[PDB]
Formats: C-alpha cells, structure tokens, sequence
C-alpha cells in the first residue's frame, strides 16, 4: 500500500498477497525497530490468517530477540489500550480493520498505544528492505512467548470508569449491539451489560467469513440490522466494524447515522464533561461542516485536519484537543485514550442519551440536516490533480465560504460544503458535497463532476 504501510498499516488478501514469508520479514523489522528486549504484546481480530499470522509474527519477533507476550483476540482500541497503560514497549496487532473478509493485515502501536507515526513506518520499510536485523545469537534465543490475559476485562474498566454507571444503570437501556461477527462482540456488550441494559446482539457469534454483511459498516450493510432495530424497539443500536475501532449509531426510528453526526454530538458531551479542557476538536475534512454549525454554539472550534486515524489520534494528543473524530465511526476520547474506541463510544453515547432524558431518535434530530451526494470520476491521463484543485478554487473561492485545501479541497458556505479529492487506491477523484437543500447539492456534485473531468 505504499511499499509496505498503507492507509492503516500492511494489509493485503491472506495467504495471497500477505502470505507468511511476508509477515515473518515484517517481523523481524518489527522487532528490530523495538529493540532487543522489549516488551512486546501481540494481539488479533477475528479474521481469517488469525491464527497463522499470530505464530509467524511471534517467531519473528523472538528471532530479533523481543520479549513476546499473547493477548489473544480483542478489539484494536483494547490491545492499543493494554500496551498503552499495561507497560509495554509496543504491540502489533493483526488485522485489516474495515476490509472485506479475504483480508488480513499488520497494525503496530507505539510506546504511547497510538499506531507508530509516519517517520517509523519508514525506519520498519528500511529495516524490511535492507533486511538489517537485530538477529540475535542461539545462546540468548531462549524464551517462550507469554500470555497477557488482562486486555479485555482491563479495556472495559478503563471505559466504564469514565461513565455514570448508576445514572445510565437506571435507565435501563434496550440496545442492539452489530458486531459485525467479530471481536467487537468480545467487550460492547460487557460495557451494555455493566450499565444494565437489556442486550441484542445481532451476528455476535465470531465468523471470519463475515456471512450476514460487510464488516465496515455503511448505510448499505447496516441496511438489514436498522431494520431488526425497529423491529425491536430498542432505545439505542450500535455498529462496528472488524477490530471495533469504529461505532456508526442507529437512533430508536430505525435508521443509521453517519460518524460524523455522532461525532458531533459525541464532541459535545466531552465538552459538558470537561469544562476545563480546551473547547475545541479535531476532524477531518470528509466531515459535514454541520460540526461547525452545532459545536459553534458552545464555543468549541473544530480543527479541520488531512484524512486518516492514525493522523487524528496524533493531532488530538499534540494539541491537547478535547476529541476527535471521523465521519465513519471512530471517535477519540482523550480522557480514556487518543484513539478510535467504539465501545468508549457506546458508553459515552449512552451517558449523553441519559442525561437528556431524550430518545436516540429525538436527540440526532437537534443536529443540522444535510444531503449527501458523492461520486467517484476518474482521472484523465495528461491532467493533473493540482490543475483540477487549482480550477474549482478559483471558482468556488469567495470571501462569502472558506477554503481548506490541507487535503485537497474542502469548501465550506452558508448550508452546504464540498470535498473533492484525490483517491490513494484508484486513478480516480472522489466528490462528494452535501447541503441543506438536497438539489444545490446534486447541482454542485455535476458542476464539479465538469471540472474534474478537465471539463
């Protein structure tokens, strides 16, 4: 995905592309970049290299001489959890996070239990290229991985302890909890039964083959369990995706809410919770700027930044921001941990929900109302990206909006805002725009579709 590391680690179809060989290298610059010694916990999603991929990426890392230790399968903001307050030096978790199920792939978190900084990824290619490693003698190549049972039972204490219990506890909540079949079942549904709620899981059985839907969840694979949603009333419904660093909501009418609608309201209950902090969160520019709408009455600015998690996770701990967030689920809660942690959200969701006294469904309706209309146009040979941006902004620029063009660019104006931006994975263009009026919107989307395409 790049010449290893992509969007969100090395990822790739198991046993194909991510073949063993592979991740026995990736382990050895792993484990090289680490250190002799250091204390290492390896940690994996529910999907299908599992178990493969956990021995290869172990015998990796006791060649270059680390200390190994197991934590078996658990969510990814759970194992980040465990390195960052458990004391170890760093993890690397298995896993391909949103992909479809042929999928697998390689996460390494740093000291900290954010995923290694860009700089890093690079210091591991080298190490992987050049294959300089800290290969150790036959005479000190002698321990055995141990086991690290505290991750899960740690991960939901440490969420609950930033909650109400007794006040959510009272409200006796019905959720329906969508783990999409994996190991998002393993911790949401002890953090619901903690604040004593009624529990419905739908595909909590752990199924690498991901048979009921996709594991990223999308208005499109949600589609089935927003409607067992209102089939059976529940208050709340909450879905994950593969390593539940992701949490898209489904309010008591039935219907999904995007990432960024819950991260807007998310962002605000943070704010409510510390007065002290800096009102002020970080975002990317794929969010509606309906953030900025209903954060701007409470004095928190939003701090748009470039796509990326990873990116984000940094961003909110570098400039002690209040949260941060994605429109695609995936909410930081600094208080608890600087990444996406989607049970940290369910609980918080369910704190704000209490305190408002409110039903899911009324409570995303006090938020602005836009229309999405997006589309991918690929990009014709012998024009430039750059031509592209430098066009649609000298055309959409006005001292009326606002441009961001930190990644590629985002313009924001009375009810409506755009992004148009260049894919990493296709030869295309993506454009998306939305506002408050349905049909300015799809009318900007074509205006743009022009351009985009060198008109």
């Amino acid at each position: 995905m790049g010449k290893l590391f992509g969007t969100d680690g090395v990822r790739g179809i198991v046993n194909k592309e991510l073949t063993p060989e592979l991740v026995l290298k990736l382990s050895k610059a792993i484990g090289t970049f680490f250190g002799k010694n250091s204390k290492i916990l390896v940690g994996r999603d529910v999907r299908a290299g599992g178990d493969m991929l956990v021995k290869i990426v172990e015998g990796g890392l006791l060649s270059v001489g680390v200390e190994v230790y197991d934590g078996g399968m658990a969510p990814t903001p759970a194992l980040q959890y465990a390195v960052k307050t458990l004391g170890y030096d760093g993890g690397v978790v298995i896993t391909a996070s949103h992909n479809p199920a042929p999928y697998n792939g390689i996460k390494v978190v740093d000291k900290d239990g954010i995923e290694i900084r860009r700089e890093k990824e690079n210091e591991i290619e080298d190490l992987f290229f050049t294959e300089r490693f800290n290969t150790i003698e036959w005479s000190s190549l002698t321990t055995e991985v141990k086991r690290e049972d505290r991750v899960i039972s740690t991960y939901v204490n440490g969420i609950l302890s930033h909650v109400d219990i007794e006040k959510i506890k009272k409200k006796n909540y019905k959720v329906l909890i969508d783990p999409a079949n994996s190991v998002g079942a393993l911790s949401t549904p002890l953090v619901a039964r903690a604040l004593g709620c009624k529990i419905y899981t739908i595909n909590g059985n752990l199924d690498p083959l991901f048979s009921a839907r996709q594991p990223e969840p999308t208005f499109d694979s949600l589609k089935e369990t927003a409607e067992v949603v209102k089939t059976l009333k529940v208050d709340l419904g909450v879905a994950h995706d593969g390593d539940a660093d992701r949490a898209i909501f489904i309010d008591s009418e039935g219907r999904v809410q995007w990432g960024d609608r819950s991260g807007t309201l998310l962002s605000y209950w943070a704010s409510v919770k510390n007065p002290k902090a800096i009102k002020k969160i970080v975002t990317a520019v794929s969010s509606s700027s309906l953030v900025e709408e209903y954060l701007s009455k409470y004095n928190i600015q939003v701090d748009w930044t470039k796509v990326g998690s990873v990116d984000i996770a940094h961003k909110v701990a570098d400039e002690n921001a209040l949260a941060g967030f994605e429109e695609n689920g995936g909410f930081m809660y600094p208080p608890h941990q600087y990444v996406r942690d989607g049970a940290m959200s369910f609980a918080l969701m369910l704190e704000l929900l209490a305190n408002e006294n409110v039903s899911s469904a009324e409570l995303f309706d006090r938020l602005p109302k836009y229309y999405l209309v997006k589309t991918k146009v690929d990009l014709k040979p012998g024009l430039m990206v750059e031509e592209i941006y430098k066009k649609i902004l000298e055309v959409y620029s006005t001292s009326s909006v606002k441009a961001i063009t930190i990644d590629g660019v985002k313009i924001i104006g009375k009810d409506f805002w755009f992004l148009v931006r260049k894919s990493g994975t296709e030869p295309i263009i993506r454009i998306m725009a939305e506002a408050k009026d349905e049909n300015v919107a799809n009318n900007l989307v074509n205006e743009l579709k022009k351009i985009v395409e060198g008109k």
